[PDB]
């Protein structure tokens, strides 16, 4: 059955079945669900990732690990600084995509990352 | 194939689900994993239910989803993760309280964002993984 | 999930790239019907765009080593509903027999003649 990842600190962080983790769409909010960075796609994107992250972590496993993620916009003017933030994340041989423009739960979010990982 | 050991996706069709709006089925199940394709709240003939009563179209949803995984040998304890896409934020609090109701327990992962449906009275659509071996 | 997953780049083809495998498992980016600049292929046609997009796919699938009917999942993604007939009439073409589980919303594309974009998922034999 599966299990649910909720790293120290209606849906959970992620969960781990059978070698695969989901991690929820993660947005930059602070403890009380609040945006931070506001204005700032490259601050929001660094803080998601960092949260995602930890959760696969949580698992035990790692970045490279991750196998897709699915990235959602408010704007493509934004789209250059949310790569560049990503592939810091992601060194070595990269994960599969998609990176669409749709509208997101809170009016400051720029960028959410919803993130598959296949671990040992 | 089949008698080489990959054995093919199996499609999983209820009884008594109804002709689909396109080129899919209700939901697929390869290696004890099943992909449960975006529903919304379609009658037979793929009309939209209960126009503007977001409740009652998530609701309608999830029962489907849940058939689908009953039907495929798993509960909606397996769920792991869930796609949900809304049409406006004023309803994701009535969408999320029935949401609730049908995961009872231990939650799936999930993201919910905002985009166009198939059909002007839609309110709500999901699509489900389940990991059921 | 010890060994790494392997990318999956077919010969002759941003920070992603066209498909991953791991453990049987291909998942294979959001693609879109762009020749080698990345213009969009065939501005006012869904349905060549939606036929290019899915012999992309096909490819990515088939490098991993599986074929079209080991998809388990595709995710569209369109911009008009207008075209949702042709671009349905098309992706049928392509999964003939039982057909995998789907989903279709209209949501923003990364250029502004892109009709369609489709990404999927496919169990292969391993």
């Amino acid at each position: 059955p599966k299990s649910v990842i909720i790293p120290a600190g209606p849906f959970v962080p992620g969960t781990l079945a059978d070698g695969v983790v989901y991690v929820s769409g993660t947005l930059a909010f602070d403890q009380h669900n609040n945006v931070l960075f506001a204005d700032d796609p490259k601050a929001q994107t660094r803080h998601v990732l960092e949260t995602i992250r930890k959760v696969i972590e949580t698992a035990g496993g790692t970045m490279a690990d991750v196998t897709f993620n699915s990235i959602f916009i408010t704007d493509w003017k934004n789209y250059a600084a949310i790569n560049e933030i990503y592939a810091e994340f992601f060194p070595g041989d990269k994960p599969a995509r998609f990176c669409i423009q749709c509208g997101l739960v809170k009016p400051d979010a720029l960028v959410e990352i919803a993130t598959i990982a296949h671990i040992a």
